[PDB]
């Protein structure tokens, strides 16, 4: 029906896998996100008092908003990992709200030399508990980045938000590139190998806890993806991205080839400083440099980085 402006079009209506509760159960108070199909309200809950927040979505593409409840749902009992209290419909206007568990959040770019080792280890290993449960049951995220990750200084919980571009894993099958976050994306995303894992998870929390350790957010840069790749090289090694692209056949520009030959991988070198020397433990950096694995297959799973001796200490 094009005739119809997209308001008149939202009057009129898909389902939702879901039974929808009362929009006068939750007041709302102030945006505190803006998103492509959402926008994101701190709230509460009228009864109780209870702090919530609300992700108003414009009722389109109601298939993904079916797939993200379903998501929500099985992660419903998993640790760390935000809580989907309701599902509601405006009855005007028919846009549709997620009501989520309300996490504090401390942005972590302003705790630099705040955060000791033991912040940081408690902030990933809280990270890798949700990860491993969404992985054991199929899930992976996607999107995994601080501005996801609630993080709260005073009290240590940390919580696994914004499941919009999580997807259930079927080994073998062919998934879309266009996830993660501009660098946070992987490897497997820049060279567009489409059979990922949700071994990608461990790589974008590895580049979070780059970023910790080293005082810098997001810790990789380049403009666009042969740079980003090569970005990557400077400290992992030209050799490494050759040998992974000659083991999956994943194509790489003849020009990029010659350029990732020159670069022998500097690690870690010349980011420790006076500011960062206390957070940058020998096993701090052994787990970095296992979760920044280029191959895929040969990243530490959840669990196993779980077992890293760095965690040894809160476990």
């Amino acid at each position: 029906h094009m005739k119809k402006t997209s308001a008149q079009k939202y009057q009129e209506s898909d389902e939702l896998n879901y039974p929808l509760g009362n929009i006068d159960d939750y007041s709302v108070n102030n945006r505190i996100g803006r998103g492509k199909y959402s926008n994101v309200f701190s709230g509460h809950i009228i009864d109780s008092g209870k702090p919530i927040v609300v992700k108003v979505l414009k009722p389109v593409r109601i298939m993904k908003i079916n797939r993200e409840i379903a998501i929500l749902n099985v992660l419903r009992n998993g640790p760390n990992i935000s809580q989907l209290l309701d599902v509601v419909k405006d009855p005007d206007s028919k846009y549709i709200s997620l009501i989520l568990n309300y996490a504090e959040n401390n942005d972590v770019k302003t705790l630099f030399g705040k955060m000791t080792t033991r912040d940081i280890a408690l902030y990933i290993y809280g990270v890798l508990r949700a990860l491993a449960f969404a992985h054991k049951n199929g899930i992976m995220h996607r999107d995994v980045k601080p501005g996801n990750i609630m993080w709260n200084q005073t009290t240590k919980e940390v919580s696994l938000i914004d499941w919009g571009l999580a997807e259930f894993y079927t080994p073998d099958s062919e998934y879309q590139v266009r996830v993660a976050t501009k660098y946070y994306k992987g490897p497997e995303l820049l060279l567009s190998y489409l059979k990922y894992t949700p071994s990608l998870d461990i790589w974008c929390l590895g580049c979070t806890l780059a970023g910790l350790l080293f005082h810098k957010l997001p810790f990789f840069k380049g403009r666009d993806s042969n740079e980003q790749i090569e970005r990557m090289c400077v400290y992992l090694g030209g050799q490494a991205m050759l040998d992974y692209a000659e083991k999956y056949d994943l194509k790489l520009s003849s020009s990029l080839k010659a350029r990732l030959s020159e670069l022998k991988g500097t690690m870690w070198a010349g980011l420790i400083n006076e500011s960062n020397r206390d957070i940058c433990t020998p096993q701090a950096l052994d787990l970095l440099t296992k979760m920044l694995t280029i191959d895929h297959n040969l990243r530490p799973t959840a669990e196993q980085a779980m077992k890293h001796p760095f965690f040894d200490e809160i476990r």
